[PDB]
């Protein structure tokens, strides 16, 4: 039973989240657990206060007509629990209720581990013989806890796109509201981690060009090369396919690279060497004890500005 | 409570893609969030527009007659709410809802990682003593967000196969309908992470026909072994038992027995230099080094032609 | 409220299978979605065709006495929907509902990965003031669609014992049917993932008896004997913990039986030839040469009769 | 609305297992679906057997004061269905449901693999103007199924501690019963799988002894300690953290230990024999031939009593 | 329907834990089963017990007005069961259900293993034409039960801060209590499992400085700085990505350090070796069998103290 409108019924929506959770990269997913504010006036439930009861007459939600807000990019349907409904003297509804639901939302993973994202929450409201239209209230989008985490996450804002975009979906009008949380990852544990120790495994990988025996070269660049191979699948696993280009994936294919190089090289002194002409053996890799190393960090300026200062 | 028909009653169906997300490979199961739209003629409740009401008169689900209508291939049973139901007035039923189920559809994993894939997700529906029949409306089941995910897929086309399939099942009746969401697989991440770091251990594998010493080249051949037995598994474990040969695993077991040649090779090489041979010893490497990568570039254009051109 | 019996009431089971799924190993657990069919008389319906509505009349879940029927291993209660009841004029009742549950069946992995099951699925059900028997209509035990799946396991026959078993559990009666699913693995996939591999790194670890330098024969079968371990694992890993002996779990140790004797033997020729005992020295390893080989080929097949065979 | 009792109320319980399996060890939780057994008098339904009715009348759950029957210790609230209620004439209610929950239950390590573990099922009951205390009928406790699995497990004994344990709790008595689940772990398939491969590189380690090279010896020494580290992984992995210490623990750091001091040794068998004094260097290789499988047979052998035989 | 109160309407709760288990130290939360304690005078109720029935009255939570409590962080709804509801004569009702939830507690990571942590569990509650407010009494929330487990901790305290947090959220009141479960590590397991281990390897690692010969100065630090990669792994992947500095990652980056820079010891002694002047290359390896140890066990100190003593 819809309230008789002369024109759209406005509904005016708003978040605040009280819990933020499990962010997976991989299912491109986070979790929200939050109040949800709609606001309308239907001016049937007016009761003018002096004439009986009180100022606020609070209403079960069997015996009122609420709009049906649903969530757009969601897994399941959205739990909820209502809070609140208070109904004022002028017939101004307020209800309140407490959702907990997943989020669907695509990240970027171009600037991993290093990249800002924005997470995406909708509202969408469908209309019956009266259009609604939610709409953002900046006093209910003010929120969240000062205590919110998001594992590995700063957060930096949660706001709403003000103005519904409207669509016209199986012959009725539905107002789609875009609530935004900006956040960065926090990046540091992966220098110890993941960053410094590549690099690490991979200096001592060309390390080989200060020795002039084949076997404890071919064993140092093998031996490290299998290390890069379990770095590379370790970081490959916890983060979803990509139909585009990383920089940590980008970086790590060049590594790829020196290592075959790197090979190349210490099997051309070995072949050089036993047809006995250490003269261009000697001058190959005293050559490679600069190249490599140059090649490297140039190649990583380059890579560095194409992703980020660009 | 059926309404009482002269003949087959016609069920028209719709489906709107919302949010898709979560292919399993391994499972051959994804998870759709969608529109269910059926739309029937039940004469039994008859307006009179001026006499009565207005144009549209909504009714709860439980004072109406509505189709059971299941879908086939579904892990457990699907869950829904009614978004709308709305009598029109010569007693034609509009029936919407939102319904979110795990679907069960065939992989086709020959051309993988490259190939396209065709989803199906099936509607029946049972009749009792008057026969029922679904069919698609293509303009409800074109749908689709234009934010639909499935990621690491690009999307095609969603679509309807427009004639009903007409079961008998146990004594009855049944209609199926055919929806097919049509995708092809992403495949960027597979050449710098998987393929080319192969092709890379694999060139690596016999850079030790440069070479004269049996220690180094027992290392090579036998290291870069180890890291194709790591890649083999690391692929073997996100795809399901085939029944069929995969083109991956197709040329993956070939490059299994070009170590094993391989191996066979430098073995053979110190037995027959130990033997105070090295005229057959350096002549025997010296055609592996064309040999082995021309077999290679060969046998992966007999593979690679035996699977998708033909 | 259960029907005035003479003697024993019956009621008539049967399933459809629609959807098969996620067999676990591990678990000994597979999903099974299909229709159950249920049909009994009760006289006190009979009403008969003439004086009132027509030839069959459908009733309510609410309204009816249903005989509750129990499945015997699962892990969890089944989920189930009525699909329909309609109840013949002679007081026959027609009940059938769809449902999915996950079924607890044992496996024998003694021919792993070769071997056949045939998984379980139990009916029961409780009596009251009359005593129930349930038993087969084979019309609808021969439920199967030519769709289902069991992804990696070729399906076989579904049937039904026909003979019902009869307990007696805490003061009362209760009549169990056996149904059956046969299905037998895909065993196609382990041949180029790991048996034949697990073969050739074990023919590339003796490889070592061609050589008479110790390192490059410690470097061989240590690094063979790594990735046997591997496998070892990995089937390990996906594999429940078995009490008896697999064919499998067999050859593999077998195979570990064989590296630990290599290990002895090129142990035992490098302090030979320390020793300056040349002549013990290249006698042993030649005759290794062609043993090793010849105790394989004859173990295993000694091993796969005293498995298969017999 | 409880039956006026002059004195307490006694229920008498039973338990009888269907099901059992998904034992966890890193979880110390199992699942079990079973029966559950009430009876009680409330003699306020009275016979009159011969004025009305049969010698037993069934109620439905909403008809009679029930007992309310909690689980002690279980993660999530228990899933049940309502067998059936049956009062006897004397006011005897005669109440069996069908459960499946997850307990959650100690597992005591200490003798991993081959420990016993006693799985607890404990059942409370809280009074209100009545004092409850439940008991156990021995007669509905004294079984389980025949079929029941716990893959993994041999099931030794279900039974109950006879006598209630009386809590007070929140201004309120509680009685508590004590069932039990006494099963003795298969250890098997570690043998063949965990712990001779173990001893295999453990034996193969120490082989070196035999060898003058360095080099073979570090390869030996350590590509054997990387696969014990890589068994010692995969058990600590399979397995929750102990506060106290464990047999399996306990012999793999002291496998550690050996593998430790075999490099120690080797080492010094290096320095001393580029010192040019083999005199020396024959000798304590030639100590440790048998001192170290004496040291490990011997620790062992202390080890083995000091857990099982004290 | 609120009682009509003349100040704010005080809700006295408690806590009782019955079962703690499944903490997750990546996830940062963990599950509580327990009782919810709640008392308040609701005046309405009236007393009169000579009048009619008895002492006490019991209500089914449909009857009477009850305070909605929710719970803070806690990731969905908490799901719970009406155990009693007592309404006193004076109009004290007292409320105690069972619920089962899981938390959302931040985890400091600084000391890991060693450190201890203090839970929480917030209780708030929103006003409506009266205030409302929580608090404390500390004879419920004495609450655990003697068998509470939290594998692989050590619970020491369950308790409540008696002052309750009032917030003013959006146009109301709500008040906040803060409940702690503090617990301290079990760190044993780690000293045979990951420490100890570590450090072995470690060791093996320099044991380098005792030869002369490159070859097995390279295999050592490499076979052994693999395993240690291996362990990093395997602690990096059982935590949560710190935006902080960690003990046990500082530690193993330091370790990483020592690998580098042993590396390039030997490296450079090779060379220094080839260049005809051991006279150098011994002096800087002696001064290393030292050093390192010393270094070490110096700059652990150094690092230790600077987490724990400060």
């Amino acid at each position: 039973p819809p309230p008789i409108a002369d024109e759209p019924l406005t509904v005016n929506t708003g978040i605040y989240l009280i819990e933020c959770y499990s962010l997976d990269d991989k299912a491109e997913t986070f979790k929200v657990n939050a109040f949800l504010s709609l606001s309308w006036k239907d001016r049937r439930l007016a009761f003018d206060p002096v004439r009986s009861g009180v100022r606020v007459k609070t209403y079960e939600p069997e015996a009122i007509w609420i709009p049906e807000i649903r969530f757009v990019n969601v897994e399941n349907a959205r739990d909820a629990d209502v809070v609140d409904i208070s109904v004022s003297p002028d017939g101004t509804v307020q209800y309140l209720e407490r959702f907990s639901a997943r989020v669907l939302s695509p990240l970027d993973f171009r600037r991993y581990p290093f990249d800002s994202q924005t997470l995406h929450i909708y509202l969408i409201v469908r209309s019956v013989d009266t259009r609604n239209i939610v709409l953002a209230v900046d006093l209910e989008k003010v929120g969240k806890n000062d205590d919110v985490f998001l594992t590995g996450w700063d957060i930096e804002s949660f706001t709403a796109v003000v103005k519904p975009a409207n669509f016209a979906l199986e012959d009725r009008l539905e107002s789609k509201l875009d609530y935004q949380l900006r956040i960065s990852r926090q990046y540091f544990s992966y220098i110890p981690n993941i960053i410094l120790p590549m690099l690490f495994i991979l200096f001592i990988s060309w390390t080989a060009f200060w020795s002039t025996s084949y076997e404890a070269n071919v064993t140092l660049v093998v031996s490290t090369l299998a290390a890069h191979i379990a770095f590379n699948i370790l970081v490959e696993t916890n983060l979803p396919k990509a139909p585009y280009m990383t920089y940590t994936g980008a970086i790590i294919f060049m590594i790829y690279l020196f290592y075959f190089v790197a090979v190349i090289e210490v099997t051309v002194q070995h072949y050089l060497k036993v047809e006995s002409q250490p003269a261009r053996a000697a001058s190959i890799t005293r050559a490679s004890r600069i190249a490599f190393p140059v090649v490297f960090l140039l190649a990583n300026i380059i890579l560095a500005f194409l992703f980020f200062g660009f």
